[PDB]
């Protein structure tokens, strides 16, 4: 069986293939409906949504006609009105009494009305800029639900509140200064820190409170809800700063595996309104009791919110080892003013009742870790002593299934003014009910847009699963009340990413498969008339359509195997492009192999992985497997790694090479190469350490070196504290090993952006130092202008080009052969 | 001619080749003689000097003992006896009088006793510790040359004085606070700040008065002259931590060219001293005018000290462009105590006289550039009208000589009292005489510890210079009354680096030649009875012997050609080992090529350039050439590249490699690589840029890529003002010109030191930005623990490695033809 080797090409020659290959190359989202309410009108909906129309436009809002009718014979296709007058928009806000939205678009924040009592517009509409006396840029602005004149946003730390007809404009923290330095001013107010941004998804820190208090003389009390900071004990980081010629670095505060996270808390924030909608005065108030006191054991806030009538605030909350998870119902009257005067400050703790307490409605543990999301709903209040809501949980069965959870508010067995501290157990409601909604060898799906919609009316829940496959996410529906069967509402062969409307008459669509690249379809919801529980849909509209199976690009199949470990693994396989009959082709296996992430499914991999069917062009053979760690599998399959990063991901990424390798004699096992970035980096290191025997080339991009270096909220979840497990994070680090690698050149590469905050840079320039102390070879490549991510595109341009020319050099062609 | 290949050896085989060639692998210095005075004795003088003893030992003090006769049939070996027992020093300070050292060894500073009162051990001395209060480490210990008890040094960068009999220990000045951080406080007293320690040999900023003043009371006042800097408006640059795993970067304060020095002025501390060592009070004193108005268009405060009597402090003063150059006498009643009270304040500025004023008593400039150095002997004042001394200058001729000096130290033109400020030329003394010592086409030495010693008695003054060779250093004697013959004391044939015996009747010599490693003599000065003008020397003892001509090193052989720039430039040649007939071998031009340096001389390369030799045994030619602005050989030839650094060297380095190439057919020009480091790097890939028609392959070592990132001191003085010469700037920066390098990979290898403070990695980081942008291939290698030197052997192994790999797999082997 003879070798093929690839055609040995110049860096100029391999710079215009790409070039020419590229030259050929944002879908509709955040979806909104909105009723038309005109019984002469043509139209049933306005449907309002975040898109491009191409390939250089700024993201903005536009709006489209539901007709009340279709032509069934024939495919209507939704013209997109551009709704506002001339990167862009990233999301909006919209309160439907009034038809208000509010949105960023670069610096400014500006609204718009469309939809409410002022009816439907026919022509783009005009960008209200939401003047500022604030000099720096403003983050984070929200809409109050209880009175959309009033807006809220972040400014240099801390939370403002402005009025968008008056033009009033108040500042509500004075936490943060912004002439101060970072290393003595570590505080802030509204605004979620790194690790909760990154590692729990959670961008704002603040919440209205939904409803507005009426008060004697005819004015109101709006209430905000945040969290406060202070960082002053999380360690200090430095990151090259982007702009070289300084040869400055930026300060970052970076809270290490095994550090200190920061000191958190919650605040209200409660501002007084007159009858003419102009502020009397601003009361901040803070618990009653310090954090820790009343969330025994609470590391980190994931989540926050109000109940739909404002009269508790909720939050989700995790200890620091993320084994357990809480539900805590918090009230406004466990707020007290902060007060100086110790005097006027006992009298205000002695005021408020001994009732007045946290009310733990749901607690849970594992001994895996609790994956957080975003399904939490929660039901009106039926009875003052009860609370009805729907979870989402990994907990009971190892697969993420939805319950319906009743609580008691009991009155707590805990007296405050008895001057002693709760007993752990002190503010845990009883459960009256739990009832298991779903259930299977599948998951319920809560992360990166997927979420639950309840039909109150007909009493049913619309939610996102694996269940006919775990290459395809589908629209499923079932009720609440007495859950029976799944009917699924989206048809297979494709994998589906949806939204419904918030009147549960409709849904959209995003789905594509491995052939034909994404889709985007409005689809009407019906019941028949004896059965609202039964549920139906039918085809309305197009609002994107595909662009069809692109010429050359040929997709790759899915191919599995059953692995010694007793589970099927998935794969993709690239075959190279014009097989020889006899002749066995180098091959590439690309690798992420972490958690959170599955690269194999039935999605179209045309846009992202494109330069995988480029590779199999020039003839590669390209290999992708999910090994055990990834998700959409259950915890179970997740949790194999736990303690244990590093050591098994190479074990399944070989046994699904050598099962291609019996099955496809065209795979030549003597010229395989290796590469990721991150955790595919981390891992293509590893499978050069541990199996140099089959990896000849390994491509390591922004990899974890050394899994101290990385943030709390992630090592701590996989591999507890470093000093209960300290020979995992031994095993885990490459840099700790480095006289495993290979004493051979031309088997190494690393790659690296210089500004990364994420897997700082570090990581790479210590793995060196041990390299270069073990006497090991390597290759490096450095994009000065890029972070975590690659941007800018000449940096895209120059790594792609360098990678194929690697491949080339030192795995593929003839003369790679002739290099040992 | 057909093409030689180098072997092909591996990764694992090239280490082993370099450990074994490496398997069989710092000379004595700072010497100072002390008299016996014994007349029954059999030594003259001991001499103590600081020196390794082992190859991994410390640096210490050692001494040896000169006899009175010796036997002139024999060759007398000085025994090395250890000063100190220590339960390391980098210099020492001694008082003759009291026979005290003093010096710092680690954290510690010390002092003991020998060769005075006390008498001399015959054995090894265990110091003793100065006791102090002072938390952090004390730098630059310097004795009180009027009281032995007394010493000086630096604290949190401020200068602290202690006694060491009594244990008194006070605080000088109170300019710098070590609580606060770097950023907020800039000032420092008695410190060399960044730019004079690296670009000017400046390492100390306080001086001791020599003499003490007697007070009627009984005790005496001390005086100690230092500088205090301002680093405020200097811009602040951040590099990375040694530690990797804090990762944080150190603040620099870096003046880049065209910004802000220090702000420099003198300062005065005057220390009364009661009759039995206590200290009675401490006047701070400031300069009665500002410094700017005194010593108008100064910048840099480049030497400093006193005369011998005590009487005027002096120093040379530079202004900004560093073309003019001025010697002041500075007397101590130009000072005044430091008062906050105005009133009080212009009391004392009208209680010093008019008459009391800087006198500037030589004066000179430059189209090119002044060079400092450390000559400057001032004689005693036998009137007080005039000052005598010896200066060296190439402003005359344009070739460093001694010139004896007699300025008028006369009354000035402007009086403080009518209340303007002084013109440029008031302060300038009138010069009486000005005799030249030395002249010719060939230089004097002064820097890197080359100095001249004053003989007063019979009235000569000993030097070093370029007269014989300009590749061999030699010892020389001339008079400085009635100047004529210059008498060389050192045998050609070898290049010197001399030290005279304080009593000048000795003077030792560190020599090698290509052929033989250093040896370190003590040779005998005498005169012949007629004529005590007239120096004779006789060898008296060896110090450090020769190793031999060394085994498996084989020197290369000095050449030189007649350039058609008009100068005769100096090269080195490597021939191949097992030199074959009709055959071509591949060439590594080695290469620095900036100022301040002369790499080809008459001088054993076998342990600094030790590997230039294994290229060479491995089949490669090896070219090393001095181009124009290399040192050593006159002013003019220095500027040949003022304000066009980067424009002329490699015409230079071509010229003589196609010299060399017409002479020899062995040298094959398809195949030549460059190297070199800093300077050298900057120049491999100016090389690569310019000329890549004669260069394969470049490897670039802390290359200076960008001009506005190095330094005032040196960019200035070569390249000027960046407004001035804005054309040289951007042709001499290759960062700026990236699109000029090769589209052909396997050229470009960079290099650098990542903590490197001196050329930042930013120069790199910078120029790989610009590579990335314009689609060009590099190769780099990162030295994480490593500064602009390269002090960790580990570190140096893997570079040595890696490059011999390089050249191997890209310039000399039979896979880098097939390569292309």
């Amino acid at each position: 069986l003879e070798p093929f080797y690839v055609e040995r090409y110049s860096w100029s020659q391999l710079k215009k293939l790409l070039a020419d290959t590229r030259k050929y190359h944002k879908a509709p989202h955040d979806f909104m409906f909105v009723k038309r309410n005109d019984p002469d009108g043509p139209h049933s909906d306005r449907i309002y949504y975040l898109a491009m129309s191409g390939e250089n436009r700024e993201n903005t809002l536009f709006y489209s006609e539901i007709p009340k009718t279709i032509n069934r014979a024939a495919v209507l296709m939704l013209s997109w009105k551009p709704l506002l007058d001339l990167v862009g928009i990233a999301s909006y806000d919209y309160h439907q009494g009034s038809g208000t939205f509010l949105f960023q678009a670069g610096s400014g924040i500006y609204h718009v009305k469309d939809g409410g009592p002022q009816g439907f517009t026919q022509q783009p509409l005009r960008p209200n800029l939401v003047e500022t006396s604030c000099p720096n840029i403003r983050m984070d602005p929200k809409l109050c639900p209880a009175d959309p004149d009033w807006i809220a946003f972040i400014h240099s730390n801390d939370i403002w509140i402005s009025n968008i007809v008056t033009r009033e404009e108040r500042r509500l923290t004075y936490v943060h200064n912004e002439l101060a330095n970072m290393e003595e001013d570590a505080r802030s107010a509204g605004v979620a820190t790194f690790v909760l941004q990154e590692e729990f998804d959670r961008y704002s820190g603040y919440w209205w409170c939904p409803k507005a208090e009426t008060t004697p003389s005819g004015g109101k009390i709006l209430r905000i809800l945040y969290e406060e900071n202070d960082e002053s004990e999380v360690e200090i980081i430095h990151v090259t700063s982007p702009m070289l010629e300084t040869r400055r670095a930026d300060s970052f505060r970076y809270p290490k595996t095994g550090t200190a996270n920061p000191k958190v808390t919650f605040k209200m924030s409660e501002i007084m309104i007159d009858a003419e909608g102009r502020i009397i005065d601003v009361i901040d108030k803070e618990l009653i009791q310090p954090f820790e006191i009343l969330f025994e054991g609470v590391e980190y806030i994931a989540r926050a919110g109000w109940t739909p009538e404002g009269k508790y605030a909720w939050s989700i909350l995790l200890d620091r080892s993320q084994t357990r998870l809480q539900i805590v119902l918090i009230s406004p009257e466990l707020f007290i003013p902060v007060e100086d005067d110790v005097m006027e400050r006992q009298r205000l703790i002695e005021s408020v009742p001994d009732s007045v307490t946290p009310l733990i409605i749901y607690e849970e543990t594992t001994d895996i870790w609790i994956n957080i999301h975003d399904i939490f709903h929660v039901f009106p209040q039926s009875h003052e002593e009860e609370i009805e809501f729907i979870f989402a949980s990994e907990c009971k069965t190892g697969f993420r299934h939805l319950y319906k959870i009743t609580s008691i508010l009991k009155e707590s067995k805990y007296k405050r003014s008895s001057g002693g501290l709760p007993a752990p157990s002190d503010f845990k409601c009883p459960i009256k009910e739990e009832i298991a909604i779903t259930s299977g060898e599948w998951e319920v799906l809560g992360r990166h847009g997927s979420n639950i919609q309840v039909d109150e009316v007909r009493r049913l829940v619309y939610f996102e699963g694996t269940k006919d496959s775990p290459l395809e996410h589908h629209l499923y529906v079932v009720s609440y009340v007495n859950p029976g069967e799944v009917t699924r509402l989206t048809d297979r062969g494709y994998s589906h990413s949806c939204c419904i409307s918030q009147h549960c008459d409709f849904f959209i669509s995003k789905y594509s498969n491995q052939k034909n690249p994404h889709c985007v379809s409005l689809y009407k919801l019906s019941s028949p008339e004896d059965d609202p529980t039964c549920k139906t849909k039918e085809f309305w509209a197009t609002i994107l359509d595909s662009a069809g199976p692109l010429p050359d690009y040929t997709p790759p199949e899915i191919f599995s195997f059953e692995s010694t470990t007793g589970f099927t693994l998935y794969g993709m396989l690239y075959k190279p492009h014009d097989l020889q009959p006899g002749k066995k082709y180098p091959t590439v296996l690309f690798i992420y192999g972490g958690p959170q992430v599955q690269l194999v499914n039935n999605r179209f991999k045309g846009v992202k992985y494109f330069r995988l069917n480029t590779l199999a062009s020039l003839g590669y053979v390209v290999v992708v497997i999910d090994n055990r760690g990834s998700c959409h599998r259950g915890l179970k399959f997740e949790g194999a790694f736990k303690y244990k990063m590093g050591q098994i991901e190479i074990d399944d990424q070989v046994e699904g090479l050598q099962y291609l390798a019996s099955r496809y004699d065209f795979i030549d096992l003597d010229r395989v190469g290796i590469h990721g970035w991150s955790y595919g980096g981390y891992l293509s290191l590893m499978a050069l350490m541990q199996r140099s025997d089959i990896f000849r080339v390994a491509i390591a991009g922004a990899p974890v070196t050394l899994w101290i270096f990385y943030d709390t909220g992630y090592t701590e979840r996989y591999m507890g504290h470093p000093d209960q497990n300290e020979q995992g994070y031994y095993l885990g680090s490459v840099a700790m090993q480095a006289e495993k690698f290979p004493s051979e050149p031309n088997r190494l590469l690393l790659l690296h952006g210089f500004l990364d905050e994420n897997v700082h840079f570090a990581h790479t320039s210590i793995l060196l130092s041990f390299l270069v102390r073990a006497g090991k070879p390597y290759d490096l490549q450095i994009y000065p202008q890029e972070r975590h991510s690659i941007r800018v595109p000449e940096s895209g341009e120059h790594y792609e080009l360098h990678l194929l020319h690697y491949l080339q050099e030192n795995l593929g062609s003839r003369i790679a052969a002739l290099k040992v």
